[PDB]
């Protein structure tokens, strides 16, 4: 059987097979075109890069996402990235091995069509399935009731699950996510005097905020130490030299997620959007619901937030219950890990999407046997 | 097919077979003119010389140079010299060999024009070719990556190359050269008593530029020790005679091309102009383009340049990285090696402008199939 | 009273008193050193020509720019220009005239408090101010709702204003400029045969810009018929004579502000800039928006912009809507004429920043008091 | 104070004092030696002769030139000069005498060295300088910007200057001078059976130079009326009587210096020289150089000599701008009036040489504290 599993994501792409522990081919999700004159004979060089060939090579070509947010909106794009990640990398034929995909809630209907159409045709799969990705990251940890925040690179979204129910109408979804605070990042070096306008130098401010970032407690007498004194500077180098220093930038992005009003969004912070989603639930389910809240995804990785969101949260919850945030070590490949376990039970073999149905129904059987 | 090479670069032509290893003619381009009263009869004497004739008996005639700096100004010297290394030298019948020729950067668009149609229908060869010095100084290395300071008689010129790839905006242009150099050292050398005003005493202050200057390392303490010292001066014979002395001279001539403020020109140094042509490309690629650093072209022959050019970019650039020149055993004829290579691969064969599309398109197809 | 208006600009100073209609003292920035020998005795030559002087001795001396893209880099050289415009042309004393000064968005934080701490120390000022040009733009119009566009000589930026109201995260910086025209014009006048390479000829072909160039409704039929007519051609005198001709050039360079591909960026041209600055905005203030686009600035004084501004723009916006530009006849001196406005009102005399303030708290008091 | 001016010049020799109008000692600088076997007793008769004696009795020793086209070659002769200008004409003792002296463009560094170690040890002066005869020849028409042509007997020379700054990389220096045309006199006249071989009646030949050649608009068709009509000759009369008759050798040795191709010369004439010299220089300057064009020197006292040089100048230059010569009525005399008039200035009294610092650095002074 030997099913296999790809997480699409936005911004990184993990494939591997059912039953392991790690994924086994991590990559960028970006496609390359040369952009100069291309002088000289006999080199043989393709016409479009992808994977980390474009990282490699990023500084005489063009990086361009297909994914964003959530819908896909480059569709040669997605069909060249599968091919690299089905040919490529895993290096398995996909005629003789059914996948498993994820999705973000509320989205558009016509993606699943067209992911459905383009795996069943162009690959011939003999089967397939779409699973939410919040409730694979609950398989990872072994539990059954809890709140999961799953932020990642697109879109963050909440979902309250209580013993194997789930409530669709209490699930909250937000654009804000880590492109960006790296975008808010980019402005806000300009005031030092840093300038990053090409598409291969967001590289460098991402790697800078995968690396020296962190949340503060509190924000008024951090920026009043920052104000002061100046034991909050670290040194980063350039490919090229030109050593840089950060200031009170540093702690000043990932800000951004508590209050969203400096980029210019409306909407509460995400200790508001959880409140919110608890309170939308049933009065006697929420005391089982303040004690078992799960973080996941790449995004919440910076030192502190869980301290900041517990602060935050007991703040506006009633004193007489306790609260607790469940951190585990890994909270990257924790969706990829739940959709592993998931793929590999005795009873989930009768949910497959065969062919014969699909034959007989059409795109639309997804809708019947998914979600 | 047995395709041609010529070089008519600016006072040396090199001409010869495509797949052999050295040029088989190397002759000055000079036309020279009778200027005397011409007594007696009988002689059967030749009414104008070129190539070595010339130099053998220019102690009668009078010396000319139809190319200058870049673009040609003498068409019927011109002619004349094709001619020349076609019937006289070369011992070929153009009729049945495509030719290749070299061209300098930003030239004017009807040069090409003009010799295109004189190769097309005064000699009537089925195909030919044109393309850049400095891009085929890349061939004869070997390489695919670095950037390339070409400086011969006429003109000097960078442009980088990262992965065959050209990047037409960082390409530099400056009119010093050997030439100027030569003159440069004729001035200097009346203050010691010595006088070359005759076109024909001009290949005398030629040799002696060749045989004696050299760079050296700093300037301050070697002119300090020319000027306490008698050890560095070496004699010259003449050819009636009369040997000369040359004392601080000798490595004052060179000097020019770091300062080029000797002779009143604004511009800076080749050392400033190659890091501005670095600085001008990519953040990325600087750190490749560093350790790349390619020497080509006669002028670039002096003793200890490429020690003194390492130190000022060294002095330049930041200490994290490093640079290195590659100062290859020959460099004369690296434009020449790299003509030949590239004229014998299989993939060239379709580039080639067939006398069939210059009679359809006329002289304008040069700047389509070019560069 | 009697308050001061500077506008420092990037080539060219602008300087009068607040409630005029026209700035009285417009010359350009430029400081210039002596360059060659110097004999005779007598003279009384000054060792720096600062304004027009420097323009009409540039022969002999090098011209250098203190000003460039936005952050000052000669502060030496700015104290002089400062000095001259206080002294020379306004004939004024400093320290009873309160001045303003304009600013580019999106600028080093270390530029304004320099800025200010050379006004209030080396001059004495008794109170300043430091505005935005673009919102400065708005008030000479007299209007309150629109879009500006404002294309200087070292950076062109974008900003929506509604009813009053800014949007500080849907503005747009773009470094190409009139700066970069003129250095393309030099680069592609060289094609027909033409040298300019001296700092005393960039005021040669910067005037032949502002003389000759113009902006092509099409480009594909006017690189047609100017392929084939020859009605398309004017002549130049030269100083010293040596007439030339222009031919397709004429049109090609401002070409580049639309397709910024010529000299090597991968940013849009300024029609996508300011259709992603619009959408960047609320949906309900689009139709307002688009309907009050207004042009200001230098650079943007081509014949033909504005049409083919409109072309671009209604091919792109939804064709429900109506699309207009507002080209004022005064295109140069809008910025001035709006800072005499603001610096007029009797509800603008509270927002001074008095020297007591800043003696209590220092040059961080303005990004307090200020934007 | 009263400082002394003297002029070596080649052939002859000016003297004064400073602030005067013309100078007081003029006499030939010629050293003679006697010849014959000397009979009788009781005569007293000298050795050798100096000056207007060596003239008066110039039947009998041979004459010698001790300066030639520049450099000194007979320092005894020079000396003994010096002395006779200094204590036999001038009357004067120059232990309490500053002087200044002369210097052509371009020669051997020995030459100042000597004059410096002679003047300053075997005459004691208490301080000296020396400067450009061309330069000097600008002060005397009350002057800053123009191009000075000084012809003489030695070397002809051209230099420009705009507004008090030279261009040393645009200097020409050319041998051909008045002397070589007495020898071209001397020659041609031959042909009508004229014989003079003795040095002294190359005194006879110079005064026929002096007195009947002139230079001719048209060369053609004024050989054509020489050719027919007898209307162009003059009669001269010989010492001892044999008059004689000159016919068209009137206007053809003048001529030799618009083509100097008459002795063998390879060089152009100074019409090209000077087109060259002003070429050289700066595009924006040329247009104020066209119309400062000075002539001074003996040689050019040719009638003539100023429609000609004009008539070929606008043949060559542009017919949009305007040429004009300045032929000053005194052309003899004006560098002597130009070095009277430096030698007053107060603000010159620093730049004098004086003993102390010869004596504390030697001979080497020279270099650092002239031109
Ligand atoms: N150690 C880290 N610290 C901060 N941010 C990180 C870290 N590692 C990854 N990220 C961010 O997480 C994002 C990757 O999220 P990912 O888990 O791949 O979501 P998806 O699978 O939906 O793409 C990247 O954009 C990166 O910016
Ligand atoms: N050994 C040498 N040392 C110094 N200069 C040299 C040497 N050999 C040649 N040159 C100079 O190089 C020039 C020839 O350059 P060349 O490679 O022929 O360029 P091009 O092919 O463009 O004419 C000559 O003018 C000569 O002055
Ligand atoms: N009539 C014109 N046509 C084209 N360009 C012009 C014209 N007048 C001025 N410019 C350009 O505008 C620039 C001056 O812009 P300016 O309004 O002074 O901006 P700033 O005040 O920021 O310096 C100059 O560099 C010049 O090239
Ligand atoms: N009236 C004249 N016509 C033609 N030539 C003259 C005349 N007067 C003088 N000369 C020439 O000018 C020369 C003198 O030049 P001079 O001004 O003394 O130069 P220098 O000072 O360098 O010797 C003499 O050789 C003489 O032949
Ligand atoms: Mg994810
Ligand atoms: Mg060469
Ligand atoms: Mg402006
Ligand atoms: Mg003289």
């Amino acid at each position: 059987t030997t099913a296999l599993v790809c997480d699409n994501g936005s911004g990184l792409v993990k494939a591997g097979f059912a039953g392991d522990d790690a994924p086994r081919a991590v990559f960028p999700s970006i496609v390359g075109r040369p952009r100069h004159q291309g002088v000289m004979v006999g080199m043989g060089q393709k016409d479009s890069y992808v994977g980390d060939e474009a990282q490699s090579k990023r500084g005489i070509l063009t990086l361009k996402y297909p994914i964003e947010h959530g819908i896909i909106t480059n569709w040669d794009d997605m069909e060249k990235i599968w091919h690299h990640t089905f040919y490529n990398e895993l290096r398995v034929a996909p005629e003789e091995h059914p996948t498993l995909l994820t999705e973000a809630p509320l989205n558009p209907k016509a993606n699943r069509e067209k992911m459905t159409q383009i795996m069943f045709e162009t690959f011939n799969v003999p089967a397939m399935y779409v699973a939410i990705q919040a409730v694979l990251s609950l398989y990872a940890s072994g539990r059954t009731t809890g709140i999961v925040l799953d932020s990642g690179d697109g879109v963050t979204h909440n979902v309250p699950i209580y013993e194997g129910y789930a409530l669709p109408h209490a699930i909250m979804r937000l654009d804000l996510a880590g492109r960006d605070l790296t975008d808010y990042l980019m402005k806000i070096l300009t005031e030092r005097g840093y300038s990053f306008v090409t598409t291969a130098e967001r590289e460098i401010v991402r790697d800078i905020k995968e690396k020296l970032c962190y949340v503060a407690l509190d924000f008024e007498n951090e920026m009043a130490t920052a104000a002061s004194s100046s034991s909050l500077e670290k040194s980063y180098e350039l490919p090229d030299g030109q050593v840089i220093t950060i200031g009170n930038e540093r702690f000043r992005c990932p800000e951004t997620l508590f209050q969203p009003s400096f980029i210019g969004m409306e909407s509460a912070g995400i200790h508001e959007t959880t409140y919110n989603s608890i309170m939308k639930c049933d009065i006697d389910i929420r005391k089982d619901l303040y004690a078992n809240n799960v973080l996941s995804g790449g995004t919440t990785m910076y030192p502190g937030i869980a301290d900041r969101m517990q602060k935050e949260i007991t703040a506006l919850a009633p004193s007489t219950m306790k609260i607790k945030i469940i951190p585990p070590p890994e909270r990257k490949y924790s969706v990829w890990i739940g959709g592993s376990i998931l793929a590999s039970l005795s009873t989930f073999q009768q949910m497959w999407i065969s062919k014969q149905e699909y034959d007989e129904a059409g795109p639309s059987i997804v809708h019947r046997k998914c979600f």
